[PDB]
């Protein structure tokens, strides 16, 4: 992509080594690339490694199951999740993350630049380092979750969505004929329960294709530190509700049961601050 790997000097004696890591998880439909910089900065008494988690976690929006014509259920992403968590015993320190702060907006872009402090700053303080985060979340909102030294995650959950014109809805809709009308195509149509969902093609590109997330982790490690080798847990993560409709005597009824699904992705990484390597185990 637009993303270079290698060592570049930035000036004032500081260097920009990057490198990326790639792993399949076809069996919870993710694609989790990772590109790492270690700023080394000779001025500066801590190195710094940005983590920019990078990839594709498929929504897989499916009709799942079916009882004849009057029931069925479907299953739909309705939360994205990527964690960064350090163990206990580590040196290492989280010190900066973005975004920032929770981000509403349906496109998040940052440029990450190094001030020669120490200090990763995103501007949307001088050069730039070879990251400009940027992603897309239509019907979605981020949220930030309990960030410690220790761990950092990104929560981009369904926020609201406009049905063929009867919107807008979210999790918590009722209707005391219709119940939750989210993804209910027809109110009282002759088909199927599995027909009579809405085409997710009609709907945020998070619910038909998926969320590709772009956030960046600042890691600081103190040089005179006695073990210059740290591990770090990274975690994709998807949250899927299950969507049923029941057709009733007279029309069709909807049904949201929150977070019944939830398929998760775990990765080790050993950071090595002295090679400044980042591999998986
Ligand atoms: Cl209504």
């Amino acid at each position: 992509i637009n993303i270079k790997t290698g060592t570049t000097d930035i000036g004032s004696n500081t260097t920009v080594k990057t490198g990326d890591l790639v792993t399949y998880d076809k069996e919870n439909g993710m694609a989790k690339k990772v590109f790492y910089s270690f700023i080394d900065d000779k001025n500066h008494n801590k190195k710094l490694l940005v983590i920019r988690t990078k990839g594709t976690i498929a929504g897989q929006y499916r009709v799942y199951s079916e009882e004849g014509a009057n029931k069925s259920g479907l299953a739909w992403p309705s939360a994205f999740k990527v964690q960064l968590q350090l163990p206990d015993n580590e040196v290492a320190q989280i010190s900066d993350y973005y975004p920032r702060n929770s981000i509403d907006t349906k496109e998040y872009m940052s440029t990450l630049t190094y001030g020669f402090n120490g200090n990763v700053t995103g501007d949307d303080a001088n050069v730039s380092i070879g990251h400009t985060l940027k992603y897309v979340q239509p019907d979605f909102k981020t949220i930030l979750e309990s960030p410690t030294d220790k761990k950092v995650g990104w929560k981009v959950i369904f926020n609201n969505m406009v049905n063929q014109n009867w919107g807008p809805y979210d999790r918590d809709s009722w209707n005391p004929v219709y119940g939750n009308q989210l993804f209910m195509k027809t109110r009282n149509g002759s088909m199927k329960a599995a027909e009579n969902f809405l085409d997710p093609n009609k709907a945020s590109s998070l619910l038909s294709s998926g969320f590709s997330p772009d956030f960046a982790t600042v890691i600081t490690m103190d040089r005179k530190a006695s073990k210059q080798q740290t591990n770090i847990d990274v975690i994709y993560e998807r949250v899927r509700d299950d969507y049923q409709l029941h057709w009733t005597s007279t029309n069709w009824k909807g049904t949201n049961t929150k977070d019944k699904w939830t398929d998760r992705s775990s990765e080790r990484y050993k950071i090595d601050w002295e090679k400044e390597e980042m591999t998986n185990l």
